[PDB]
Parts: structure tokens; sequence; C-alpha cells
């Protein structure tokens, strides 16, 4: 049995956890860490969680050793369903389609930057960048601020561990207090003059049938925030760095645009950039061979389930062709993820340019092992830097 603890960064920074991971699905597949944290690690364990909201709940939050707060994602229905569907709109299909140019443009712009330099870091200066930017644009960031949000975010998901020191620990609450300030003038200021963006949605909703409250609208516009620049992210450049060491996979998807939707899929799920998220129990019961008590928090392994021999066939190999591919990098069930169309999008467009731009591009040296960030709830590449054929930007 691997001695870890799932709820230290360290664990998921560390090229062993699909190791340990393989151990969970084949000898306890609700497992429990050295702390006694429970979590589902099968692909089967996750999803029957996921279908049972009225024992496995959401209304204690959706981290470990923290209180529920007042965002949907920490709601069970009917409020969970009464909030969602004040954002709903938006993100349809068909609704982020027509973001497309936009998208666009900011793939382009983001590539002009880098692209007469012939070297840049794939992380800092294209896969973090673009997702910014684009739920930025959609909930009042301007572009000066792009920046600064980033920050605020790092440093907000940064340090979540077990073993977080006490010097992070501020960073992580200074951060929020700063986001704090800056976004409750925001909420007023879009009272007195509301605008196209998301967070005048929300400041001008009502909920049977009373307006939200200041804290709420805080959190819940945090969640989209956090949702749209600390995810896609990690798809982005994880996702790139697969194309790059195996390189059949990217010379496969150059001669041959139809495939990206399918790669982009097996991007996902090769990623998981949400490693976990919690479920209270609302009672005793037992689930998949493990006794559970009422009240504890059991945690739902999205990337041991994308990686379930059970479900995919050679998971440790990355197939763009992969078909069926009915990953777990979205979640499942009634939290599943309101920004899937918009990442899918963020991550065709920005990969379709980067093939189309930086035709030649390479890993400086496919040899060494890249670090992951160690954090227990997102996590990706923290560096990758690349090469590639300098080219005149576009304008
Ligand atoms: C690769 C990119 C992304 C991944 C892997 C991801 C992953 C997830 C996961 C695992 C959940 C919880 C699902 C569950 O517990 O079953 C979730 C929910 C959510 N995500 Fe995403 N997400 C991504 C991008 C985005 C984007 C771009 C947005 C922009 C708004 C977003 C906003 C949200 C929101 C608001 C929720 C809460 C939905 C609810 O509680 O009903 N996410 N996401
Ligand atoms: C769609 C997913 C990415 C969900 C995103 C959830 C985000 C908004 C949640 C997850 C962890 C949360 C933080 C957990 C630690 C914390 C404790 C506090 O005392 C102040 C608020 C903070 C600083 C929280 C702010 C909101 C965060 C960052």
């Amino acid at each position: 049995a691997p001695d870890v603890d799932l709820a230290d960064g360290n664990f998921y920074a560390s090229r062993e956890a699909r190791a340990a991971y393989r151990w969970m699905r084949a000898n306890q597949p609700v497992f429990r860490d050295r702390n006694g944290l429970a979590a589902a690690s099968t692909y089967q364990a996750v999803i029957d969680a996921e279908r049972q909201p009225e024992l496995f709940s959401n209304a204690g939050g959706i981290r470990p050793d923290q209180p529920a707060l007042p965002m949907m994602i920490d709601m069970d229905d009917p409020a969970h369903l009464l909030r969602r569907k004040l954002v709903n709109a938006g993100f349809t299909r068909k609704r982020v389609k027509d973001k497309e140019a936009s998208i666009a443009a900011l793939c382009d712009t983001l590539i002009d930057a880098v692209c007469e330099r012939g070297e840049c870091d794939f992380v800092r200066d294209l896969a973090a960048p673009l997702p910014m930017a684009v739920i930025g644009d959609m909930l009042g960031v301007r572009p000066e601020q792009r920046d600064m949000f980033l920050r605020w975010s790092d440093d907000l998901v940064t340090f979540l561990s077990s073993h977080v020191s006490q010097e992070d620990f501020q960073i992580t609450m200074d951060a929020f207090a700063a986001y704090n300030d800056f976004t409750r003038a925001t909420i007023a200021a879009r009272r007195a003059d509301p605008t196209d963006d998301l967070v005048s949605v929300l400041v001008s909703s009502e909920v049977d049938g009373e307006r939200l409250s200041d804290d709420e609208l805080v959190m819940e516009t945090l969640l989209i925030l956090i949702g749209g620049d600390e995810t896609t992210r990690h798809t982005l450049s994880g996702g790139t760095e697969q194309l790059l060491r195996n390189r059949d996979q990217w010379d496969l998807l150059q001669r041959d645009p139809s495939l990206l939707p399918g790669a982009i899929e097996e991007m996902l799920r090769w990623t998981a950039p949400v490693k976990n998220m919690c479920r209270v129990l609302t009672a005793d019961t037992e689930f998949h061979g493990t006794a559970l008590c009422a009240g504890e928090k059991m945690m739902l392994l999205f990337e041991s389930a994308n990686f379930d021999e059970a479900v995919f066939c050679e998971p440790e190999k990355f197939d763009v062709q992969r078909n069926p591919n009915s990953h777990l990098a979205f979640g499942f069930g009634t939290h599943f993820c309101l920004g899937n169309q918009l990442a899918r999008l963020e991550l065709s467009l920005m990969t379709e340019r980067v093939l189309r731009r930086l035709p030649d591009l390479r890993l400086v040296a496919d040899d060494s092992v890249l670090p992951l960030r160690p954090a227990n709830f997102v996590s990706g590449l923290e560096s990758m830097p690349v090469v590639f054929t300098p080219s005149p930007p576009l304008g």
C-alpha cells in the first residue's frame, strides 16, 4: 500500500502518483490514505458517487479541510441549479462558437509576441495567458488587468496543500483579500452602470426572488475566474507536451486538421487539470467495498479515473484518435463543468495556431522531465521551454 497523503500537494507533483493510482484501482478502489482520507479511484466509483448527490453532497465544500463557501459548486440542488441557470446561456456550444474570432485573435496576438524570438516558455507565454484573456473578457477584466488577476489566481491555488508553509498560507490569504477588495468595488460599479459582462449579469440576478448577497457575488465571480484561468492552461501545456514527446501524434495532427476534436479530448483525459473534488457523505454507507461515515469527505480522483484500464485500453498511451474517450476531466452529473465547451474551443484554436505558425516546435531537451506544481487541487506543468524557427508576426 502506497504511503501517501492525498491532501499533500507534493503527491500530485510527484510522477509516482499514477503508480499509486494503479494500486488503488487494483486493491482498494475506494482508497484511504495514511491519514484516513477516503478517495474514489476507479471510473466506476467516481461515476456512482456523482450519480448520488443526495448521498455524496457538495454542500460541505469541494476541498478537504475547508468549509463550504457561497458559490454554486459548494451547493446542492435546488439551490445550485437556480444559480447555474443564471449564467447557463452564455456557455452553450452555440454561444461559445460565436467567440471563435475573438479567441483566435488572442491566440495570434500571443504568438506574435514570441514568433520572432524562436524560443519561449510555452506555459508562461502561451498556455497561461490565453484562457486568462478569454474568461477575463467575459468577467469584465481589462486587458491591462489580466496579469494581475492571474497573479492572484496563481496565489489562490498554487499553495493548496496539507504541507503549506506559514508564509505560503499568508500569500494565499493576501491574494484573496486583494481580489476581494477589487471585486467588491467592481460589483457596486456594475450596479450603478450595468454592462455586458458576467459580473453585471450576477449583480442584477435574482433567486426566488431576492438578489444575491455581496459575499456570494464575490465567490461566484471567483468560481468562474479560477475555473477559467487555472484549468485550461494545464491541458494546453501538458497536452502539447504529449504531442512533442510523441511526434508521430504531432505529425498525424499536422497533416489532418479534422483530427483536432479527438486530439483535444485526449489532451483533456491525459492532463486532467482538476486532480480531485470532494463530496461530503450525508449518511453512513458501504461504497464499493469501503465503509464511509456520515460527515466525512471523500475525494473524486479524476486523473485516476481517466487512466482506469477498465474503461481505457492502454491508458498510458497518448492517442489523439482514441474513440470512445468518455474521460472525466470535466466531471459528471449536476456539477459537470460549466465551461467545458469554452475550454474545448480555447484548446482547439490555440493548438491549431501552434501547429500552423510553430510547425517545427520542439522541447528544448526531450530527455529532461518537466516539474509539476505541488498543489492538491489543480496542477500542471510549471514551465515548458520550447524552441522553433522564427517567423514574422501577423499583426
Ligand atoms: C480543461 C479545462 C477545465 C477543466 C478540466 C474543468 C474541470 C471542472 C470540474 C472537474 C468541475 C467539477 C465537476 C464535478 O465535480 O463533477 C468543474 C466545474 C465547473 N467549472 Fe470547469 N473545468 C475547466 C474549465 C472551465 C472553464 C473555462 C470555466 C469558465 C467559466 C469553468 C467553470 C466551471 C464552473 C462554474 C464549474 C461549477 C459548475 C457547477 O457546480 O455546476 N471551468 N470544472
Ligand atoms: C471550477 C474549479 C476550478 C473551482 C474553483 C474553486 C475556487 C474558486 C476555490 C477552491 C479553493 C478556494 C480557496 C480555499 C482557501 C481559502 C480560504 C479562505 O479562508 C479564503 C478563501 C480561500 C482562499 C478559497 C478561495 C476560493 C477557492 C480558490
